[PDB]
C-alpha cells in the first residue's frame, strides 16, 4: 500500500508556471516606479 | 473446525485499491488550494 | 445394551461442514461494511 | 415343579435389540433439529 | 418371536427427508435478515 | 427374595458414555458460533 | 443426513450485490462534501 | 408412510415474498437518515 | 385354528392415511409462524 | 372401517384464517417501533 | 396460507411522511449556524 | 367451529393507541438533545 | 340391535361451544402481554 | 347436559384486570431508564 | 381491555423538566469558553 | 376468584425507589465528564 | 337415589383459597426479578 | 379439609430473603462497568 | 397508525428562538473586536 | 430470494439534488467575505 | 421520499442579507483610516 | 418545552464588560507609541 | 417518579469555578505577549 | 422485598474518586500545549 | 466483491473543474489590489 | 427449607477481583492514546 | 384403623435435604456465567 | 389366626434398596445435561 | 431411605472445572478485539 | 462423569488464528487514512 | 471457582506493544509537517 | 496472542516517502516568493 | 470494589516527560526563525 | 465531586517564567537594530 | 509504558539542518540589496 501522487507531484508543476508568469507582468509594471521615480527626480535635478 | 476466511481475507484488498485509488483524485484537487493560495499571496507579495 | 448412536456421532459432523460454510459468505459481505465505512470516512478525511 | 421360561428368558433379548435398533434412527433425525437451530442462529449471528 | 419393524425402520427415514427439506426454505428466508439486517447498517455505515 | 439388577445398574453406564459422547460433537459445532460471532465483530470493530 | 443450504449458499451472494449496489449512491453524495468543502475553504483562501 | 408436507413446502415461500416485500419500505425510510445527515453535516461543512 | 384378522390388518392402514393427513393442515398453520416470527424480527431488524 | 374426519379437516382451516388475521394486527403494532426508532434516531441524527 | 401485511405495508408510509417532516425543521436551525458562523467570521474578516 | 377472536382483534388496537401515545412524549424529550446540542455548538460556533 | 347415541352425538357440540367460548377471554387476555410487551420494548427503544 | 362454566367465563376477567394492572407499575419504573438515559446523554452531549 | 399508562405518560414530563434544567447548567459554563476564547484573542488582537 | 397482588402491587415501588437512587450517583460521575471535557478544551482554547 | 356431594362442593373452595394464596408470595419473589433485572440494565444505561 | 400449607406458605420467604440477596452482590459487580466505562471514556474525553 | 409528532413538531420552533436569541449577544461581544482591532490600528496609524 | 431496493436506489438520488442544491446558497453568501475581506484591504492598501 | 429543504433553501437568504449589511458599517468605520492615514501624511507633507 | 438559558443570555454580558475593560489598558500602552514614534522623528525634524 | 439530580445540579457549578479559575492565569499570560509584541515594535519603532 | 444496593449506592463513589483522579494528570500534561504553543508564538512574536 | 466507485472516480473531476474555476474571478479580483496599490505609490512616487 | 447459598455468595466475589484486575490493563493501554494524541497535536502545534 | 405413615413423613425430610443439597453446587457453577459473561463485557466496554 | 408377613414385611426393604440405588445411576447421567447446557450456553455467553 | 447423590454431588464440581476452563479460551480472543479496536483507533487518532 | 471438550478447548484457537489474521488486513486499509489525512493537511500546510 | 484469565491478563500487554509501536512511525511522520511548515514560513520569513 | 502489525509498522514508511516527497515540490514554488518579492523590492530600491 | 489506576495514575507522567521533551526540539528550530528574521531585516536596516 | 486542579493551577505559571524568560534575549537581540539602524543613519548625517 | 519518540526526537534536527540552510542563501540574496541599495545612493551622493 502506499498512495500514488504520481501525477498530483508534476501537478505541482502546473500551478508552478503560473507562480513565475505572473511575475513578470507585474515586475514590468514595478519597472514604471523606477523609470517616473527617476524621472520625477530628474525634473528637479537635470 | 475453523471458518474458512480464506477469499475474504483477500477480500479485504479489493476494498483497500478502492482507498488508494479516491485519494488521488481528492489530493490532485487539494493541489489547487496551493496553487491558487500562492497566486493569492504572490499577486500581493510580487 | 446400549444405544447405537455410531453414525449419528459422525452425522454431527455432517451438519457442522454447512456450521463452518455458512460464515464465510456472510463474512465476504460484511467486509464490505469495514470497505464502504472507511471509503466513507475516505471522502471526508483524505 | 416350576415353569419353563427357558426359551421365554432369552426372548426378552429378541425384542430388546429392536429397542436400540429403532432409537439410532430416530436419535438420527433428532440430530437435524441440532444443525439447524445452530443454522437459524447462525444466520443471524455470524 | 420378535416385533418386525423391518419397514419400520427404514419408515423412519421417509419422514427424515421432509426434516432435511423444510429447514432448507425457512433457512432460505432466514437469509433475508443477513442481508437486510446489513443492509439496515448499510444506510447508515456507508 | 429381591430383584436383579445387578446388570442393568452398569448398564446405566453404557449409556452414559453416550451421554458424554454426543456433547462433545455439538459443543464443537457451538464452537464456531464463538469464533464467527466474534469474527462478525472484528470485521466492523477493527 | 446433512442440511440441504444448496441455493441457500449462493443466496447470499444475491443480498451481496445489493451490499455492493447501495454503497456506489451513498458514496457518490459523500463526494459533494469533498467538492463543497474544498470549495467553502476556495472562496476563502483562493 | 411420510408426510405430505407438499404444499406446505411451498408455501414457505408465500410469506417469503411478505419478508422481502417489508424490507424495501424500511430501507426506503432508512434513506432519509442518509440524506438528513449528510444534510446534517452539509450546512455545517459547505 | 387361529384368527382371522386378515381384512384388519389391512384396516390399520385406514386409519394411517388419516394419520398422515391430519398432519399437513396443522403443520401448514404451524408455518404461519415461522412466517409472523421473522415478520416480528424482520419489522424489529430490517 | 377408517374415522370420519371429514369436516375436520376443513375445519383446521377455520382456525388458520384466525392465525394469518391476528398477525397483521401485531405485525401492525410492529410497525410503530420502526417508525419510532428511526424518529428516534432522526431528532439526534438530523 | 400467506400472511395479510398489506395496510401494514403502506402504513410504513405514515411514519415515512413523519420522517421527512421532522428534518426541515432541525434543518432548518441547522442554518443559523451557517450564518452566525459567518457572520462571527464577517466581525472579524470584514 | 372456530374460535371467536371477535373482540380480541379490534382488542389489539385498544393497546396500539398507547403504542403511538408513549411516543410523542419521548420523542418530546429527545427533541431537547438537538436544541441544546446545536446550543452546545452554538456557543462555541457563534 | 345398536347402541342410541343420538342425543349423544349432538351431545358432544354442547360442550364444544364451551370449548370456543374459554379460548376467546383467556385470548384476550394474552393479548395484554403483546400490547405490554411491545410497551415494556416502547419505553426503551422509542 | 353441557358444563356450567358460567362464572368461570367472567371468572377469566377477575385475573385479567390485574393483568392490566401489573403493567402500569412496572411500565412505570420502565419510564426511569428514559429518563436517565436521555440525561447520561444530556450531560455529555449538552 | 387496555393498559393503563395514565399516570405514566405524565410521568414522562417529570424527567422532562429534568432533561432542560441540567441544561442550562451546563451552557453556563459553555459561555466562558465564548468570553475566555474571545478574551484570548482579545489581548492577542486589541 | 382473583389473585391477591395486593402488596405486590405497591412492592413495585420499594424497587423503583432503588431505580431512581442509582441514577443520581451515576450521574452525579457523569457531571465530571462534562467539567473535565470543557476543561480539556479550556487549556487549548483560553 | 344421586350422591350427597353437598359439603364436597364447597370442600372445593376450601383448596381454592390456597390455590389463590401461594400464588402472591410466589409473584412477590417475582417482582424482585422486574426490579433486578431493570436494576441490571439501570447501572449499564443510567 | 383442606391441605395445610401452613408453613410452606412463609417458606416462600425464605428463598426470597436469598432471591434479594444475591443480587446486591452481582449489582455490585456491575458497578465496575459503569466505573470502568466512564473511566474509558474519562482517559480519551479528559 | 402513525406517530403524532404535532406539537414535537413546533416545539423544534421552541429551541429555535433561542438559537437565534444567543447569537446577537455574542455577535455583540464579537463588535468590539472590530472596533478595538481598528483602535489598536488606529493609533498606530493615525 | 433478494432484497428489491429497486426505487430506494434511485431515491439515494432524490436527496443527492438537495446535497448540490443547498451548497449554493451557502458558497454564495460565502462569496461575500471575498469581496469584503478584499475591500477591508483595499480601503487600507488603495 | 426526499427532504424537504423548500424554506431552508430561501432561509439562507435571510442571513445572508445581515452579511451584506455588517459589511457596510465596518467598512464604513475602515474608511477613517484612509482618510487619517492620508491626514496623518497630509500634516508632514504638505 | 425550551431550553432556559435565561440568565446564560444575560451572562453573556458578564464577560462583555471585560472584554471592553481590557481593551483600555493595551490601548493605553498603544498611545505611547503614538508618542514615542512621533518623539522618535521630532528629534530629528524638529 | 422522576430522577433526582437534585446535588447533581448544583454540582455543575463545582467545576465551573476550575472553568472561571483556570482562565485567569492562562490569560495572565497571554498578556507578555501583547507587552513583548508592543516592546518587539517599541524597539524598532521609538 | 426490595433489592439492598446499600453498599452499592456508595460503592459508586469509590470510582468516583478515581474519575477525578485521573483527570488532574490528563490536565497536567494538556497545560503543555498551553505553554509551548504561546512559547511557540513567544519565538515569532517576542 | 469490492465497491463500485466507477462513476464516483471521475464524479471527483466534475467539483474539481469547479475548483479551478472559482479561483480565476478571485485572482482576477485580486489584480486590482495590484493595480491600486501600485497607482497609491505611483501618485506619491512620480 | 431455604437453599444454601452459602459459598456462592462469597463466590460472586471471586469473580469481582477479576472484574477490577482486567480493567487497570486495558485502562493502562489507553493511556497511550492520551499520550500519543497530545504528542500528535504537540507536533503541530508546540 | 388408620395407615401409619409415622416415619414416611419425616422420610419426605430425608430426600428434601438433599433437594436442598443439589441446588447448591448447580448455582455455584451458574456463578460463572455472571462472572464471564460480565468479563465478556468488560473487555469490550472496559 | 392371623397371617405370618412377617420376613414378607422386611421383604419390602430388600426391594427398597434397589428403588434407592438405581436412582443414583439415572440421576448420575442427568447431571451431564446440568454440564452441557450450561456449556452449551457458556460458549455463546463467555 | 433416601437417595444416596453421594457422588452425584461432587460429579457436579466435575463439569464445572469445564465451566471455568472454556471461559479463559473464549476470553483469551475476546482480548483481540480490545487490542485491534484501539489500534483501529491508535492508527486514526496517533 | 465429566464432558470431553477435549479437542474442543483447542478448537478455540483454530478461530483465533483468524480473530489475529484479519486485523492486520484491516489495520492495513486503516494505514491509508493516516498517510491521506497527513498528505491533506500536508498540501495545505507544507 | 473464580475465572482463570492468568495469562490473558498478561496478554493484554501483547498487544499493549503493539500500542506503543505505532505510535512511533506515525509520530516519525508527524514530524515532516513541523520541518516543512516552518520550511513553508522559512522561505517567506528568512 | 497478538495482532500481526508486522508489515503495516513498515508499511507507514510507504505513506511517508510521499510526506517528504511533494514538499519539495511546494517548498520548490515558494520559492518563487523568496524571488520574486526581492525582485519587488529591488526595482523599488535598486 | 473500586478499580485499581495505581500504576496508570503515574503511567499518565511517563508520556508527560516526552510532552516536554519535544516541545524543546521544535523550539530550538523555532528560534532561526527569530535570528534569520532579525538577520532580514538586519540587512536591509543596518 | 469537583475536579482537581490543584497543581495545575500553578502549574501554568511554571511555564510562565519561560514566558518572560525568552522575551528578554530576543528583545536583547532586538536591540542591536536600534543602536546599527542610529549607525547606519550616523555615518550618513553625521 | 511510555512512547518511543526515540529516534522522533533526533529526527527534529534533520530537518533543523535544512532550516539553517536555506537561511544562508536567502540571506545571500538580500545582501545584493544592501549593496545595490548603497550604489543607488553611492550614485547620486559620490
Amino acid at each position: 500500500g502506499v498512495i500514488d501522487t504520481s501525477a498530483v507531484e508534476s501537478a505541482i508543476t502546473d500551478g508552478q508556471g503560473d507562480m513565475k508568469a505572473i511575475g513578470g507582468y507585474i515586475v514590468g509594471a514595478l519597472v514604471i516606479l523606477a523609470v517616473a521615480g527617476l524621472i520625477y527626480s530628474m525634473l528637479r535635478k537635470a
